[PDB]
């Protein structure tokens, strides 16, 4: 839609494509009054993208009226207009994203200790979003979604509210990346912000192991990848959720099994002490004898990750408690 050297409205030069999304295109732009470079997000001139879009810049401009030490793990909307018909959404620059981290390491993980400085981050992010005046769900957290501020340095930043909702404004049932996706959301049931906290827990163990923890080809194949780990959800979870039934059956004693098609390892026998190789030098070996990674190091991940991964909303970590965690004492 936008050609490198285009200028809008005496104030942005157009340079260079950074992505696009399912909402449009992201662009690298100099902003002459500022004597600035600045990503601008411009959203589809469609009905369902602008609309959408309207919700984004809302929970944006939410977020920057309060100043607080945890809210600058968000991304800087700067300001928002309408041009050709297009919403523009103006950021602060960021670097890549922890995906193409991911992809630069072979997809064979970050360290233990930088792992631990993004969950720290995260957790103050999450903790930030979790104050009861904004009450916001991301609702699609994933490698992709966190940027460095700098390619030097390990400051990340939460990007994409696209999907994001208060607590009591939910639109969509069907929601997050499959990977990243919720118990209470694979089983139709009405979600809050402890969903962000699942997507962090499979997000942490992906930027350790270099793979997705729960790597689902469809909803059926998603809710199998868990259960392996985690074992059949509880029956409580279960019996009030509306979509049980598509991955699990009821017995006559009241018990819950999964539905079993045309041939996964039994329910919970993928244990995560093994996936991280708490005992056996971490990820395939790969960090046998490197320092910051002893088995005391890993028992304290793995348990942190566990709460992240608690089926049941009500009692999964919640971002003040993760902080607080022993695998964040120096
Ligand atoms: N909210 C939002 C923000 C971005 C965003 C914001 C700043 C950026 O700098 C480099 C890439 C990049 C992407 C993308 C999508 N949604
Ligand atoms: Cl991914
Ligand atoms: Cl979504």
């Amino acid at each position: 839609i936008v050609k490198n050297g285009e200028k809008w409205m005496d104030r942005y030069e157009i340079d260079s494509l950074i992505g696009k999304g399912s909402f449009g295109q992201v662009v690298k732009a100099y902003d002459r009054v500022e004597q600035e470079w600045v990503a601008i997000k411009i959203i589809k001139n469609k009905k369902a993208f602008l609309n959408q879009a309207q919700i984004e810049v809302r929970l944006l401009e939410l977020m920057n009226k309060h100043d607080t030490e945890m809210k600058y793990y968000i991304v800087h909307l700067k300001r928002h207009f309408m041009f050709r018909n297009h919403l523009c959404l103006v950021f602060e620059m960021l670097s890549y994203n922890l995906y193409d981290l991911l992809r630069n390491t072979n997809f064979r993980g970050v360290s233990l200790n930088l792992t631990r400085k993004f969950a720290q981050q995260m957790c103050t992010a999450l903790l930030f979003l979790a104050t009861p005046e904004l009450s916001i769900i991301h609702c699609d957290l994933k490698p992709e979604n966190i940027l460095l501020c700098n390619p030097k340095r390990s400051a990340i930043k939460i990007v994409d509210f696209g999907s994001s909702c208060q607590l009591g404004q939910r639109i969509y049932q069907y929601i997050q990346s499959r990977f990243y996706r919720s118990p209470e959301v694979l089983l139709g049931m009405p979600y809050d912000l402890a969903i962000d906290m699942w997507s962090l827990g499979c997000i942490l163990v992906e930027m350790h192991t270099g793979e997705p923890l729960f790597s689902g080809a469809n909803e059926v194949d998603q809710m199998n990848k868990i259960v392996e780990v985690l074992g059949i959800p509880p029956a409580h979870i279960l019996d009030q959720a509306p979509k049980a039934r598509k991955f699990f059956e009821k017995l006559p004693d009241g018990t819950w099994n999964l539905k079993k098609t045309k041939d996964y390892k039994p329910p919970g026998t993928r244990k995560l002490h093994n996936i991280l190789g708490v005992e056996t030098g971490g990820p395939g070996g790969r960090r046998a004898g490197e320092s910051g990674h002893t088995v005391a190091d890993y028992l304290k991940f793995k348990d942190l990750i566990l709460r992240m991964l608690d089926y049941d909303p009500k009692t999964r970590i919640q971002p003040y408690y993760a902080l607080q965690h022993s695998f964040f004492k120096k």
